[PDB]
């Protein structure tokens, strides 16, 4: 029982660890969104990041 | 009688043992309140621990 509460307390903490881990309230880790396109050219061209949800 | 005023004495310590174990006024082995919640995030949500008495 002690060893089966010591799991599920640290199930819980990397659920916390992964929920919080968002910059300007945009992440690559919590499974919102599925890529990210950031600017890479001057007329628009865009470099893409997919999604890998932790 | 001698091993039940033993016992009884032991008995009344670990109750004093137990009711002095408040930090701030706040205790999480006196039985007091069910849990207390701490801040994990800079948004308001918690970091949860259960009362455990004792």
């Amino acid at each position: 029982n002690a060893l089966k509460s010591d799991f599920d307390s640290l199930r819980d903490q990397i659920e916390k660890a992964a929920t919080n881990a968002k910059f300007n309230g945009v992440s690559i880790a919590d499974g919102s969104t599925t890529k990210l396109t950031f600017l890479a050219n001057s007329d628009g061209s865009g470099f893409t990041v997919n999604a890998k949800t932790i």
